[PDB]
């Protein structure tokens, strides 16, 4: 009988199936020959974007300490081209089928097939991804559409995407909306360019999830009252958070937009803007969509006339092009019989880790977790550990089995508190997901085992990336020290996100909240940062339909979309005159000055250390026992 049966090939299942070839573990893969939605998109030429998340988190430990020589954010060709390259490897144990239904046993799951052919087998994998509707629409978009209105009920990064094709053609864009999180996925840190998964430090949530709550939260909370960020200027981008209920910030459930601000794309992109657009580079800057009125957005209970298509708001009733609403992600499950009778029904917070739901036996889920910021990969290469260690090691099998209701039950009451399973469950943050797999395993770092400074600096400011937990130990990957050491040679070791914690350690969440927006730039949603590329949108908009081979007439002026624009941004009109110009930037500043003090004592050990450097010596003291560590779904009962 079969070892190990992998349904679906594609991306997730990439880091298992080297797993289990170098133990030599029995696997047999099926994979359907439709292929996935970058398959589809490849045939009709429409890989023309990049990926919303940095080529550091999106691509595999194994892969990146060959090729990683610089933070960037790939484009689709390039994501689409690495899952070719390892499908080519490993297309000797695929099978070439579609799985129609799995009946599941105490020890072993019967495989039905499309063909007919069934498959028996002790450990079954699912790694079959997401069905989307929004997917056919971009499979199917024509992109000179132009001088046109359209409408959009949801907001993502697939609408953004959508909005970004659209923008260039003078199409005028209404998001009837209830809110959406957007954050820049480069920001500057003292002017030098940093994405934003750069700056997470997920693991001073041990010290305290106060401290971390400030650290993060700022950007998605109305907690400034500063007029410069965007939920301040354009109020109806506030979602209801009210369904919150966990300690633990940023939320699970939690959903954001990534997209290029348009001052870091002109860094980037500006002296070749036609090959980088061609490449996929699109600007996406949805807060300079609202700054220039290019996008709208108005209450969610604004009429719609579907019969006319018209949409009545201002006292105009706008004719629309196209009316355009998102669909929820629902996992590609083949039927599931548990015990070859009752139907298996998919619950994310009824598996554990989004890995291993507790209906089922030697049955595992790979790429159902969704990563809040970066790439799928660091959630992947973790869960693809997990699921060798609990395939290959019987005595860790147990120990995660013995007590997997216990385990879940704690799991939900840390991260989802009281309240009710959302459709977002499975969007966790990466930081978090990471180093709770990295605990399962044991193949996880120790606070208490710091003895420099520098010691900490990986340990709390380091990102959690896979590779981060592969430098040494039962899932090592060669090359991983050099990685790391590169890695931390272009960031400075990660100082300087290490001193932002520093610099809020006694502050509260108000206060912290006014020094994130006390910078010259504050990493999300500036709308300083607009107006003064204006004109290099008027070029970006040309470049855009000399690539695509577009003629648009962008000189008839729409009076009616005017109007529209200043009854939408009355709040921007009366908040966006306040901005004040001023002399000292309390954030930068800051971090600037606690920046010289960590490079100063960068080798100095923790036990051999006039005000605020003894706070910080103080600080860095008690990191190496925090008080926050314990997460219960961890222990064995
Ligand atoms: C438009 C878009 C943009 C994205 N951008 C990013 C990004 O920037 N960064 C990022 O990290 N992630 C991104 N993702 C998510 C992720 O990278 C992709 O979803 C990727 O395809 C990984 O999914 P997967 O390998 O789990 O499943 P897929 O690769 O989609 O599918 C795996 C394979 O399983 C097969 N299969 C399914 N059901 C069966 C069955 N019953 N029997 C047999 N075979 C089956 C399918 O045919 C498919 O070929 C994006 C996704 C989309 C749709
Ligand atoms: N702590 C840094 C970066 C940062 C804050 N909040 C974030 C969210 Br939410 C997602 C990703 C990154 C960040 C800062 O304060 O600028």
């Amino acid at each position: 009988m079969l070892e190990v049966c992998i349904i679906g090939f594609g991306f997730s299942a990439i880091p298992l199936v080297r797993e289990l070839a170098r133990t030599q573990t029995e696997f047999q893969i099926i994979s359907a020959e439709s292929g996935s939605v970058w398959d589809r998109l490849s045939e009709s030429g429409r890989l023309d974007f990049s990926l919303v998340s940095s080529f550091q988190t999106s691509f595999y430990s194994f892969d990146l300490v060959r090729d990683y020589e610089k933070d960037y954010y790939p484009t689709a060709k390039q994501f689409y081209e690495m899952h070719e390259r390892w499908r080519s490897v490993y297309e000797e144990k695929i099978i070439r089928d579609f799985v129609t239904k799995i009946e599941n046993f105490k020890d072993y799951s019967l495989i039905s097939t499309r063909s007919g052919k069934t498959y028996e087998a002790k450990h079954v994998v699912l790694a079959t991804g997401f069905d989307r509707l929004m997917n056919t629409f971009l499979s199917n978009f024509d992109n000179h559409v132009s001088n046109k209105t359209f409408v959009f009920d949801t907001m993502g990064d697939s609408a953004n995407l959508l909005i970004a094709k659209l923008i260039p053609n003078n199409n005028k864009i209404i998001l009837r909306t209830n809110g959406f999180t957007a954050l820049d996925q480069e920001v500057q840190v003292l002017g030098k360019p940093f994405t934003l998964d750069q700056l997470e430090s997920p693991n001073f949530r041990y010290v305290s999830s106060e401290l971390y709550d400030r650290l993060m939260m700022s950007p998605v909370y109305p907690r400034t009252v500063n007029p410069a960020v965007s939920y301040n200027q354009f109020p109806l981008i506030r979602r209801d958070f009210s369904w919150v209920d966990s300690k633990s910030s940023p939320p699970n459930g939690l959903i954001a937009i990534k997209y290029w601000p348009i001052d870091q794309y002109y860094y980037h992109f500006n002296d070749d803007l036609e090959n980088y657009i061609s490449k996929g580079y699109l600007l996406n800057d949805i807060a300079m969509w609202l700054h220039t009125g290019k996008v709208i957005l108005v209450p969610s209970d604004t009429p719609i006339n579907f019969d006319k298509k018209t949409i009545t708001y201002a006292g105009i009733e706008r004719s629309f092009h196209q009316y355009v609403k998102g669909d929820a992600e629902q996992p590609r499950l083949p039927t599931i019989l548990i015990n070859g009778e009752t139907p298996f029904e998919y619950l994310y917070r009824d598996t554990f880790m989004g890995v291993i739901p507790q209906r089922l036996n030697n049955i595992y889920f790979l790429g159902y977790t969704r990563p809040f910021t970066g790439g799928l990969a660091n959630i992947t290469e973790m869960q693809s550990l997990f699921i060798h260690k609990l395939i290959t090691q019987p005595q860790f099998h147990q120990k995660i089995h013995q007590n997997l209701s216990k385990r879940i039950t704690a799991y939900n009451q840390h991260y989802y508190g009281a309240a009710k399973p959302r459709k977002h469950d499975h969007t966790v943050p990466f930081g978090f997901y990471t180093e709770d797999i990295a605990r399962l395993i044991g193949i996880h770092y120790q606070p208490n085992e710091c003895r420099s400074v520098r010691d900490l600096l990986f340990y709390y400011a380091f990102p959690n990336n896979a590779f981060k937990y592969r430098l040494k130990g039962e899932y090592a990957v060669d090359g991983v020290d050099e990685l790391i050491q590169k890695v931390n040679d272009k960031h400075d070791h990660y100082a300087q996100v290490f001193v932002q914690a520093l610099s809020i350690r006694n502050m509260n969440s108000d206060e912290a909240a006014e020094w994130d927006h006390s910078a010259r730039r504050f990493s999300f949603n500036d709308m300083r940062h607009k107006e003064g590329y204006r004109a290099f949108l008027d070029t970006y908009l040309k470049a855009y339909r000399q690539v695509e081979n577009i003629s648009v007439d962008d000189t008839v002026v729409d009076e009616e979309w005017n109007f529209m624009v200043k009854e939408a941004c009355q709040v921007r009109d009366k908040v966006a005159p306040n901005i004040e110009e001023k002399t000292h930037y309390s954030k930068d500043e800051d971090v600037n000055k606690g920046i010289r003090l960590i490079l100063s004592i960068l080798d100095s050990d923790i036990s051999s250390l006039c005000k605020f450097e003894a706070q910080s010596i103080e600080f860095i003291r008690r990191l190496l026992q925090p008080k926050n560590y314990e997460l219960l779904f961890i222990r064995e009962s």
